């Protein structure tokens, strides 16, 4: 009984819409949302935005549902509405749609949630149900989708984490063994005040083989890569704006390669669904420094292992960058104005 | 061998010095950071500010060491400047306490970092060391700390997580048994988008003694007390300007005071240390229902617990505020507006 | 609906008792736990027995709780039969006393569970409850609960990891910095294939003071305290008839009295709950090693430290040996040696 | 320098070579430790003995590696011996081989460690490396590799845990949605004093679609199983003669295929990769239940995915055993007698 509704394109979902929903939700015994979708609409409205990665059904399906997972009355519903005129010009098939789709779900709804005035007397009007206007004027909340879409960074207060991912800048780092990766990313990270991701091959590797790499074996490399995912999830959903990845798919498919002689087929998909909006490459350019945890001390592997990197990044067709300082300070220098270019705020 | 000194009140701490700090300490192999303090002028300082706490010279040093953890070429300390004349007519006594102080703590510094323009020849005449200038017009941060100081909401990116627990507005939530504590926290931190803290002494029971408190002794009263802190420390380190508390260690003292008898020293110590900037209190209002895991379901024995909290509350010296609405949607709004209130936003 | 009984001392629980409770709660919707204690009585049997502690009440009532955790429909009750007739005829007055027990804990049983042949008939005379029989040939167990007390090392495969921690011979090892302590305490856990707890202090500096000790203040020396013991608790729950603990209580408070010039309640009540059944002291006899952590390289510190442990070992009479060999090698053998002789058990 | 080596085949490694190996690396700055292996004899061994799986030399590598991970003067080489007359008639040939991959390996050894009186001269004579006897009359542990080998369960307490992997006797439990196999699993791990996994799917689908499977896609399907394995490994890293697998790889990989139409590589890796001792699987006996949280309450889906899983198991050429009584009691005594015939102790 008491069953509230709440329409909404929620593309992307922001704090606004957080608020609504969760005044709405404490007012009834079980909220529903149902969000509508459509493949050509969405793809010019990422296209136009400023969104890093384009978001599917199941992804902002997934947005809905990590927001509410405290919350045990909140169910989520995703409606499809092709062939339609645009709003506010299909209010005719797109009514009949809905009231299709909830005959399907079994969905009986009393009370539908808004925060559009003009919205309330059409909503009453097709779909037959009352209307309760919530925060009409926008006390709580008064920025819109669409200045979120256009400048994210400016409102980043307002984006939940769990949207966070697809408009985070991720920054992947490559370099050779010895090249200062780490202190890189963590400088990076500190100065930018966000987070970071470690490369999780030398944690699996001290976790499980001891801290040697001889035990290592092709059944085992799929793991390490799907680890290193499990690391890139986290840094990019606690990211300030931008998130820094110590190291790629590339070269753990390298490693793998180069060692066990055959690729992987987990690791290659996982190169193709892992897009990063800058990838930065280091050179072997710094001279050696002996230091007792690595044996591998010869210069002609690393030249050849960056080669390999080379091609193998040139193979899947992914654009990145090279610095060539010897000096630290000015690669961190280098590496901050090719973070504040991916910004896109100018001189 | 190259070493470099960075002198600085660092009160707070901001991204500005992490830039300085990190951009001198790619360029040395060994930076020296010395932290002068003075108990008055720091007194003023921290009256005259926004701060939730005021911090000790071990709570700077803390921030201090733990902004460059995984930097391994940083080292801090904390220098006693009492009886000097302030800046800039204490130019001499001070730079001989400052001698003396790298003369007791060995350091031979080389190199001095600094980004005031005006202080280098000071700093070349006194302490005798050439000093380098680090971006001198201030391109990377142009924000200045006494803006953090009396604003700390609009700089919120330029803040540590280590120098946050001293801005951040915690808040803290105090009910009875199934009175809706956890859905309003969880509420709360959602619209404002900000992180949360459960109580840990649920966790405690399920995960030491079955699920039933029937095995609960005194000595265990200790463990869950201080287990809660562990979880203020956490949602106060990523907290977004605001962060919201499930219990406090009153409602721990009145539980073991009530069922042993005899109060505890150490969470005594805790209510004395754990200070909040704003405690709400709701009522008993709510009727109890049927849940087969709590045999004192009638309302007497909630009545008398929560007078106990209310005299342990006047007990302590604490203030605190009283809800009494029946609807959640109305406390709801009651804490949105406290919290709002709090913030001291004006219009 | 459909309510089964079993009645026992369980002291200690072992894996017949689970059989038969897990064969009884497969085949009724709730089964009541209902273990009578007295203190005589079981005073005796504590002091004629083999076990570490003894346990209270509430001791094993979390054994039966924390076994039958994930088992949602069992429930567990004390009861106590102080005043009773001495055997055989404590069977018409303790026939009263449960019956009296059951009706103000509002329990309508429908079935007792038992695996005695003889008791039965009593059970049906006294009781007026039907009983079922589960393994009265002991064919999944055979083992008796008198064999487990007197020797439970030939029977540990039988004992519950909750029953554990009151069997598990606890050992301590005591020593100065730099001294040898953790890879001795690896050494003893590997040969004889068991847990080791490590020194949490070490941790906690790291994780929250950057590794570094100056920021160490009193109120957090007992959050150090707490946090070592819950290591000793995992090291004894998961033991091989023995768990080995890197450092003591005494060690914690000798460091909060000798650097804040007083002690701390929680941590000498600590002391007073954890006692140790072997204490092993070390000496100074390994030359310092130097680290870059410590400032106290002076040998004269380190003496006072240690004679500051023997004062507060003495203070408490906590009883201790002492290994004098300079060399590695035979510090194992004498620690060996001792474990040895602890157990009791030659061949 | 003091280098130390020490010889063996250590299949299966046991707690008198870690009482060996951890008496001669107290005595020397580095210890080496090489392990032989010859293809048709390893396999003979295996073939003779009672392991759960073969091992490989990666394998043992990782047995070594893991056992002395604290430990960081220890090193581990293997070396091939093909084409050997097997002790002790191959005492010419094997010496030379030896010698040639200490030149590979750079090895400069000063004293060989072994337990061996007889073989001590040979040591002497062939290798001419003075040889020091550790432990002659064996007074820590006398039990011998083949005893082991040949009756595992009786000497539980002296195979490492980096070795149990290899002799225990994993039971997975295979059962229709809602059928209670959890809480069987359960059972059986409390019975038996071991351990057990759940099934990491639920975990997943909790931790990262909000509790709901509508968001679940093609790409997450591969991680599911990975994390399975996860729980897998360390059942096993724990148990008791035992360990208790909750979901097999083929319900995944019949999730995976039912709902997104394809299979996945890497769960077909991870099918071939884990071969379980036996294999249980429960039919839908039990009536179904409704909870509410899924909306396939017909039968016909329940038999749908029951009969695929039967199909895939028979391609896969996976043995399997069916238990259709109704009786929750009779299951549990169905699956005992099972585990028990498994064991092979008899009366
Ligand atoms: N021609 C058509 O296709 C048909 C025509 C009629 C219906 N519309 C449908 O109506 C749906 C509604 O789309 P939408 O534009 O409202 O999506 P939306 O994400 O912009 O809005 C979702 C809800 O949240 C409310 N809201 C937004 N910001 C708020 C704030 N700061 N504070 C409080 N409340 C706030 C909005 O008033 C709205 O009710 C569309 O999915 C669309 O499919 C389309
Ligand atoms: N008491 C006296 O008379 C005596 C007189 C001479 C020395 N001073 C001492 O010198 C110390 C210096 O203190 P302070 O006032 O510089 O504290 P501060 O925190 O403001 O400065 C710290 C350092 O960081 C630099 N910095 C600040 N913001 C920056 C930014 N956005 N980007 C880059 N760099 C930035 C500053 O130039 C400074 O060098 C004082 O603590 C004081 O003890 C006092
Ligand atoms: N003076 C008297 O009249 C008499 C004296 C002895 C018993 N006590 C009473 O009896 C109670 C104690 O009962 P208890 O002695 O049976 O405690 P117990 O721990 O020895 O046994 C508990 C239950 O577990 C069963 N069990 C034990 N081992 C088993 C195995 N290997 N397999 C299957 N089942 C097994 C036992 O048959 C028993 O039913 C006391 O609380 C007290 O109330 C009174
Ligand atoms: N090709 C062949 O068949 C044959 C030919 C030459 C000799 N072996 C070679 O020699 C080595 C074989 O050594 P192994 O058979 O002794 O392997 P092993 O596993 O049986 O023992 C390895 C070492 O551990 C010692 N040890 C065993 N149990 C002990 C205990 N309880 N306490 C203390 N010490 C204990 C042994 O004395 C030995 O020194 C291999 O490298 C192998 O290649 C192989």
């Amino acid at each position: 009984k008491t069953i509230g509704v709440v329409f909404g394109k929620f593309y992307p979902l922001h704090t606004g819409h957080i608020y609504l929903i969760q005044r709405a939700c404490s007012q009834v015994d079980e909220l529903h949302i149902i969000m509508g979708f459509d493949d050509t609409r969405d793809r010019a409205l990422f296209e136009d935005s400023a969104m890093s990665q384009q978001p599917t059904v199941p992804d902002r399906l997934r947005w809905l549902l990590q927001t509410f997972k405290y919350q045990k009355n909140i169910r989520i519903h995703a409606f499809n509405e092709e062939g339609m005129e645009p709003y506010p010009h299909g209010w005719d098939v797109w009514s009949n749609g809905i009231k299709k789709f909830m005959a399907e779900k079994g969905i009986q709804p009393d009370l539908i949630y808004t925060s559009e005035e003009a919205d309330a007397p059409q909503y009453m009007e097709h779909l037959g149900i009352e209307t309760v206007l919530v925060d009409p004027k926008r006390t709580f909340m008064s920025i819109s989708g669409a200045q979120i879409r256009e400048n994210p960074f400016r409102y980043w207060e307002y984006i939940p984490t769990e949207v966070k991912p697809f408009f985070v800048r991720t920054v992947a780092i490559l370099g050779g063994e010895s090249s200062g990766k780490s202190t890189l990313v963590n400088k990076l990270a500190n100065i930018f005040n966000t987070t970071s991701a470690w490369e999780y091959g030398r944690d699996y590797v001290f976790s499980h083989l001891g801290g040697d790499e001889i035990a290592l074996q092709y059944s085992d490399y799929d793991k390490i890569a799907l680890g290193h995912a499990q690391y890139i999830d986290f840094a990019v959903k606690y990211a300030n704006k931008v998130a820094f990845i110590d190291t790629d798919f590339v070269t753990t498919q390298a490693f793998c390669k180069k060692y066990e002689g055959r690729e992987h087929p987990f690791v290659q998909a996982l190169i193709d669904e892992y897009r990063f909006d800058l990838v930065i490459l280091l050179e072997n350019n710094t001279p050696w420094v002996a230091d007792g945890l690595r044996s591998l001390g010869s210069s002609v592997d690393r030249k050849e292992f960056q080669n390999l990197l080379v091609e193998m990044l040139e193979e899947n067709n992914i654009e990145f960058v090279r610095v060539e300082e010897e000096d630290y300070d000015s690669r961190f220098l280098r590496c901050v104005e090719l973070v504040r270019e991916m910004m896109g705020e100018q001189r």
